[PDB]
């Protein structure tokens, strides 16, 4: 076990690691900029040092932070999520050095931050991508074709050009052939080269993503699924588990799947595998985050894995002491994001003092956060005030329990998520499990609130 | 038959507990406050709220304004909370006789059980073991000398001070007998056998309307000052499966002889060898309550909502199981260096911890006042882990990084008690205090 972790991160998630190692008795090493010098995870480990020239570079100087290690004896750097986390360079670097980077094999990092680098895999894995031409359609005749095989409605997008000259839904065969001239044509006027791709169109999808955890020795299991469509410009707000999407049996099936691409590509430490959803259940996959996901403590209360922890001690050589069979899931588990940041407006960040402060407590609430009255919100960090974490047996008591936790809630100096998220879980749509990304836009009522 | 509007006669940490329970149950909820509390946050968390009372006790004392106040809003229900009126027979009378339902046993209970002597029979009666000694008020001396041959040495004289041998006994009887005419009144003493190195242990019950009564385990609440509970886990380390078992099954046939609902406490103090004797039960929701819902997963003050409007109790005794432990620590505005002496001031710096297996109950934030009026308590700190060690690294580090400033407050003296070996190992008795000096020096 690590004497000593150095935390490269600020804020909740700083936080949340620092209090994961102090109750595995473990010395911790915080790093801050010089405009933070009262940051709650400064206080909170037992050793602090202002590094960086602004703000950004305390967190993003990988140089600079190997080297701090180096220096005050931390065999292990946690990077939290963000800054440095999913930075091949910064993790090699790491290993390099003779330092234990909590985290995936740099390679690993490198393979799963290329997009198309990481589809590949998913297929070559058996997990399920989004359908469509395996590269440039020979004619018209195969479009038809392939559209059939994997069910309209298609996307029909010109391979010329670099990214696109624009993309068109095709939703029968009689629009997939105007549709096929029309790109065709208009790419031959626009690249010299009238050649088209074909992709299947997941409309009006929600999003689902799988957490997986392997330790060092190939032991690989899965702490089953997220929803985490309601989210605004692929900014999350309301994160669930388990989905109200997926069947027991579903979620084992696509669960195996994660695990077993997971075991090909050598993963260990946490992960998450990102998918959108159609109504019927089926995923396909859109990406992975090789490193904790922000919303890891709603599978926390519903599964009882302290997945932080045992982060820390996977990456010191620890066995994942758990078998799939021992993975269950109890009860539902709502997470909201309040970020200061104010609805009416885009969410535009509101910058500003906290002066009113009250956390809320109770049966089944959990409460990740980094503040108290005198918390500054600054331009250089996001919005992140707090994490309200619920858990409950019924997908019903849990929005309640939502509910009754945000309405006591009291935040004032800055704006808040606070109202339109106390909205969502008053809605009855929500209330009855029918949201999928987009929510928002098809729900504009939740933003009528009082100043 | 559900409530729709419920009164809360209590303020501070188990106002805002009810008022939390009652919110996720969609039931509109009256706080009453003191003028010194216009800022208090039951006061805010609550739909409507009412400034009463000619002082800061008269407030949640005064039962006939209480009651009128129910009626004149157009509350079904109070929920009294612990303290104050909780256990007041009255106060239950007077909402029965009114219209209203009181959350809590029948107001014939409550003045039952609020007596040692009844309750020691309705004990007697059941077969939960009770203290040995005088059957009564002592008629005399030799009465005592015959007492204490029969139930054996060590004994107690206290009114209605150790005796170990004759001598002794009468030495302190004839003082005793006059020192206690001097201040009551009466001398009417009464002995008791003497249990050296006692544990404090207490079981929950629950019971609904319709006879069905069940127990949530017990707790140990032993780290404590002149009675004062500073901390207390759930279960205990010393009583096993079996013993649980055989205890709260007497607790609960005790209920039901005198049909018992709502919550309630059977409080116990046990010898080396998990022998218990009963010492008194509280009619009302226990102070320590989470500790226990940590464990059981059952939600004691919705259920006694619950429970009030008529509800039957969904479980019996073979759905109850006991998983892990929980800690729970008293966050009280109070100086452990000079005596737990009351720190009045006002809060400047707070920080509430937060994470997994974390759990603050709390009615605090900067600028809250410590007055002189109403107790210290400031946060109730609870935490649970599947495995005892566990659970204590996990207070450790929550009240390491439970940040208060303006006051002083208890937190030192937990994070001691919590890296003390004898007490990571489970070795403590309502004595731990006296025979751990150590833990008081802190900075």
């Amino acid at each position: 076990m690590f004497k000593k972790v150095l935390v490269a991160n600020r804020g909740e998630i700083a936080c949340r690691v620092i209090r994961a190692c102090k109750e595995l008795g473990i010395q911790t090493v915080a790093i801050y900029n010089e405009i933070e010098s009262t940051a709650r995870h400064v206080k909170m480990a037992d050793e602090a040092y202002m590094i960086g020239v602004n703000p950004l570079d305390t967190y993003l100087n990988a140089e600079r932070i190997v080297d701090l290690a180096l220096e005050v004896g931390a065999e292990a750097i946690h990077p939290g999520y963000g800054f440095l986390a999913e930075n091949e360079h910064f993790a090699r670097l790491c290993e390099e050095k003779g330092i234990t980077f909590i985290g995936p094999h740099w390679k690993v990092i490198e393979l799963m931050g290329d997009k198309a680098r990481s589809k590949e895999v998913m297929k070559r894995a058996g997990v399920p991508t989004v359908p469509g031409s395996d590269g440039i359609l020979k004619d018209v005749e195969e479009a038809k074709r392939i559209a059939k095989e994997i069910g309209y409605p298609v996307l029909l997008k010109a391979s010329a050009g670099g990214g696109g000259r624009g993309i068109r839904i095709c939703r029968n065969e009689e629009e997939l052939v105007r549709n096929y001239e029309n790109a065709y044509n208009e790419a031959v006027k626009a690249f010299g080269r009238g050649d088209l791709l074909l992709e299947k169109y997941i409309e009006n999808p929600k999003h689902i993503e799988f957490q997986v955890l392997g330790d060092k020795y190939g032991n690989v299991i899965h702490l089953g699924e997220r929803d985490c469509s309601i989210q605004r410009r692929n900014q999350k707000l309301v994160e669930i588990a388990p989905s109200l999407l997926l069947t027991p049996e579903q979620r084992e099936y696509y669960g195996s799947l994660v695990v077993k691409a997971a075991k090909e590509i050598g993963y260990y430490s946490a992960g998450t595998m990102e998918f959108i959803a159609d109504e019927k259940g089926n995923l396909y996959f859109i990406e992975m985050n090789t490193r904790i996901q922000v919303e890891h403590p709603v599978t926390e209360m519903i599964t009882g894995v302290d997945i932080v922890k045992w982060q820390i001690r996977i990456a010191a050589g620890e066995r994942l002491r758990y078998s799939q069979e021992d993975i269950r899931f109890n009860g539902y588990s709502i997470e909201c994001r309040i970020n200061a940041e104010d609805p009416k407006k885009g969410f535009a960040p509101s910058i500003g003092t906290i002066e009113r402060y009250y956390v809320p407590g109770g049966f089944g609430i959990r409460v990740e956060h980094a503040s108290s009255k005198g918390y500054e919100i600054t331009p250089y960090y996001d919005s992140l005030i707090a994490k309200l974490i619920v858990w409950a047996p019924l997908w019903e008591v849990a929005v309640d329990r939502m509910r009754s936790a945000l309405e006591t809630y009291e935040i004032s100096g800055v704006k808040t998520t606070i109202p339109l998220l106390i909205n969502i879980m008053k809605d009855k749509d929500f209330r009855d499990g029918k949201f999928t990304t987009r929510y928002l836009e098809e729900h504009p009522h939740v933003f009528d609130y009082a100043e």
